């Protein structure tokens, strides 16, 4: 399933990180960009402007929102038994995707961005390889609850 | 061109790197596919392997290889002029990237690699945005000339 273990990892480093996820969804995206620029070209509202990207308000709104989806459904993955998101549903993610041609490599850059950031965001005394697995995983349950939605029938 | 400060940052960074060329080149190749395992499937001794991606000896005589083709080429590219690479040919070089499928995701994935490697061989202090300037924009040279040599 998703053991109480990782759970309770997800859950205490997320009660922390959940009082700063404006600030720490933006060094998500931010880390997915300086890893493969390639990506910015992706999103219409970055091929649009060129203000620095740590400026570009559209880009804050957008990355905060997918770092608290993604957060909130690694918090509920256990209590819920399954992958849910708020605001939306796996078929109009997984579709979306599929139209946007995000591809396995995008989303193994943004798995390591995420790991990396969350790192950077938690006391040092609570990260550790039990917590970057804990989140590996539970974002790997994300990502295949999008693909089942991106692949036939 | 390539400036004389930004030589000698990575004249005095290499200096320390190239005495642990092997464990370097080693973790330079383990964050490639830390970040992006499906790299892996690039290399045919990796795909063929039964052991741990950490010991597979061919990996780290292929790792030390192109470490230090890198950070050569990148040490000589002022008193060079331009991007040379040991042993080998730009052509050479091109014709092998081309025929492995080696796409632009690729070379910023492992761009990246490279400057946290680089990072974490250095003390804090010889560090900054400078020294990661330096070697990235190397590096940048180096990947330009090759992708030269993959297109018509
Ligand atoms: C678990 C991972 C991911 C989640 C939960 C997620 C979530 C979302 C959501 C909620 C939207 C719609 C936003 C809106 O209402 O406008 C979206 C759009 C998009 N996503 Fe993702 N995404 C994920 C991974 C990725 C990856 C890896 C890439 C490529 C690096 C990516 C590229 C895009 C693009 C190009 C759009 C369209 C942008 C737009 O809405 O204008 N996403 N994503
Ligand atoms: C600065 C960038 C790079 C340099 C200097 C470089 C250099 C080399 C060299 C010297 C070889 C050996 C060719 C031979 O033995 O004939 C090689 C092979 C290869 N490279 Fe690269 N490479 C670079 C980037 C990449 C990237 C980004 C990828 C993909 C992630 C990659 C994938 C391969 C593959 C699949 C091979 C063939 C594997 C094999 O030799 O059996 N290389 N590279
Ligand atoms: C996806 N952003
Ligand atoms: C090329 N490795």
């Amino acid at each position: 399933v998703f053991s109480e273990e990782k759970e309770a990892l997800v859950l205490k480093s997320w009660a922390i990180m959940k009082k700063d996820s404006a600030n720490l969804g933006l060094r998500f995206f931010l880390k997915i960009f300086e890893i493969a620029p390639s990506a910015r070209q992706m999103f219409p509202f970055l091929r649009d402007s060129d203000v620095p990207l740590e400026t570009n308000p559209k880009l804050k709104t957008h990355a905060v929102s997918v770092f608290v989806m993604t957060c909130e459904a690694a918090a509920q993955l256990r209590k819920a038994g399954k992958i849910t998101v708020r605001e939306t549903t796996l078929k109009r993610l997984g579709g979306t995707h599929l139209k946007y041609g995000v591809a396995d490599g995008h989303f193994e850059v943004t798995r390591f961005a995420l790991l990396e950031t969350i790192k950077e965001a938690l006391p040092a005394d609570m990260w550790g390889p039990e917590m970057r697995n804990a989140w590996g995983e539970a974002y790997d349950q994300l990502v295949a609850a999008i693909k089942q939605e991106m692949k036939p029938a």
